[PDB]
């Protein structure tokens, strides 16, 4: 399937263990999309103060279409030292690694696979 309905765990940036996928912008996609399909994939949500207790390079999911059965349709889209390798939506917000943090929601999403 080109698509898979996935719910991110959305967790608090304090509480992230992994604050990211690894060192090169192609790893980072590499392993958020090993995770995503594992189930050990953590959603934060961007504000003000987030991106700098994250690792670089960064994995975003962003809207990639206007949401079926709940699910906005996402994609990947990676970023280090202000270059994106994507070009996609609005920020749903940063992928990490989920190693069991407890989260504060969750967030349906259709990722384009």
């Amino acid at each position: 399937k080109t698509h898979v309905q996935l719910s991110l765990p959305v967790l608090q940036v304090r509480d992230v263990l992994v604050r990211g996928f690894g060192d090169s912008v192609e790893e980072v996609l590499s392993e958020a999309r090993q995770h995503l399909k594992d189930g050990t994939c953590g959603l934060v949500e961007v504000e003000k103060g987030v991106l700098p207790q994250l690792e670089q390079p960064y994995v975003f999911i962003k809207r990639s279409d206007a949401a079926p059965h709940g699910h906005v349709m996402v994609e990947l889209v990676a970023e280090l030292e202000g270059i994106q390798y994507g070009r996609s939506g609005e920020t749903l917000g940063v992928l990490v690694p989920h190693v069991g943090e407890i989260p504060v929601a969750y967030r349906k999403v259709l990722l384009r696979k």
